[PDB]
């Protein structure tokens, strides 16, 4: 695969892109109104794309974190859809540094600090993060790494960006964070963790305690209480379980509540994508405050982590996914990124090994 290209897998629309028309930096900060710069800016461009020839145009890309900075989207030229099935089946590094930013006793007393705050009341939950700097001798092959990727992750959400920089995003996502399939939308919001075991009765086990667990549990809640309220105010049904199911990936047990809704008229994947993003478990809660303290206490900027990848059509479909399990190449540097969400039972290293364990994910893909 071309570094040059968007690469998109799921069970919902899988495809590749080719070429690129027009990119799009509008940040998408007030994407969730139609009458914001963004959706007008997005409505102008797709028109401008049918005018100038592109058949069925599609937005890909990637919105930061903080979507006051500006996008990563872009429209190509053309795309191509593929089976997801299929390549479910058919699929030297050098290192010169290496650096956590930030090392294990940063990382410690960074959650120590944020679950003492979580424990007042101006904020009940914060998720930091650490990045993991590796620069080699050489160009990394983006497409390899992807196909070792898919093979590692063949379920989960595997998406590889171009961006402006001739840097790639890549990783295996398995948290949705907005799904349009016409007037109806779905969301899987995870929260909670579990290292899996490789016995198949520690690891049943090691998922019945992840279900008992009261740390992961609220952990969860406070990310499901908050979305439910934001789209409360814009569905006509809307279903919540009261209570979160398991799923899986081959590192880490999580916890997850499905969201099912039906979109007011005037809605589209990014509008609502817009809505819900970050969520808690990616930012905190309340919003504001976790996002003051990630400011307060980390030692870099995300930038693209902990933002969201996908893609929005014309017509209003789309589907986005957590950036997360994902790491930036460029060249021959590498920045991998995990973040965990603190709570007032957060173990400083109780959350050092468990972002350490979601790291494991793209360093399984880097051999390392
Ligand atoms: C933001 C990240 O992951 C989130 C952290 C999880 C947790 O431990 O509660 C669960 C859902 C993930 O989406 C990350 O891996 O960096
Ligand atoms: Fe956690
Ligand atoms: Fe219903």
């Amino acid at each position: 695969l071309a570094p040059n290209r968007f690469f998109f897998m799921s069970p919902y629309r899988s495809f590749t892109t080719s070429g690129c028309f027009a990119r799009f930096d509008e940040p998408a900060v007030n994407g969730d109104s139609p009458d914001s710069p963004f959706q007008q800016k997005l409505a102008a461009l797709f028109a401008d794309a049918k005018a100038q020839g592109i058949k069925n145009p599609v937005m890909v890309g990637a919105i930061p974190f903080d979507p006051r900075q500006p996008s990563s989207l872009y429209i190509p030229e053309s795309w191509q859809s593929f089976s997801r099935q299929e390549k479910q089946a058919s699929a030297s590094l050098n290192v010169v540094e290496r650096q956590a930013i930030p090392e294990q006793t940063t990382f410690e007393q960074m959650v120590a600090r944020a679950a003492a705050l979580t424990a007042t009341p101006q904020v009940d939950k914060v998720v930091l993060s650490r990045l993991i700097d590796i620069t080699t001798d050489a160009a990394i092959d983006s497409g390899v790494l992807l196909e070792r990727l898919i093979a590692q992750n063949p379920v989960s959400y595997n998406f590889h960006v171009p961006l402006a920089d001739g840097g790639v995003l890549l990783g295996a996502s398995p948290e949705l964070l907005l799904r349009k399939d016409g007037e109806r939308f779905s969301s899987i919001p995870l929260a909670g963790s579990a290292r899996r075991q490789p016995d198949e009765v520690l690891d049943r086990e090691a998922g019945n305690r992840l279900l008992a667990s009261e740390k992961d549990r609220h952990e969860h809640e406070l990310v499901t209480q908050a979305m439910k309220e934001v789209l409360r105010e814009r569905s006509s049904e809307l279903h919540v379980p009261s209570s979160p199911q398991l799923i899986t990936t081959p590192t880490l047990w999580h916890l997850a509540t499905p969201f099912e809704g039906k979109a007011n008229s005037q809605e589209n994947a990014l509008t609502l994508a817009c809505l819900l993003h970050p969520t808690p478990a990616l930012s905190g809660f309340p919003h504001q405050a976790a996002t003051q303290v990630i400011a307060e206490l980390e030692p870099f900027d995300r930038e693209l982590f902990g933002g969201i990848v996908g893609w929005c059509d014309s017509e209003g479909n789309g589907e986005w996914v957590v950036t997360i399990r994902c790491a930036k190449l460029r060249e021959n540097q590498v920045r991998l990124f995990a973040g965990a969400g603190i709570v007032p039972a957060s173990s400083p290293l109780g959350e050092w090994r468990e972002t350490g364990v979601k790291l494991s994910t793209m360093l399984n893909v880097f051999g390392l």
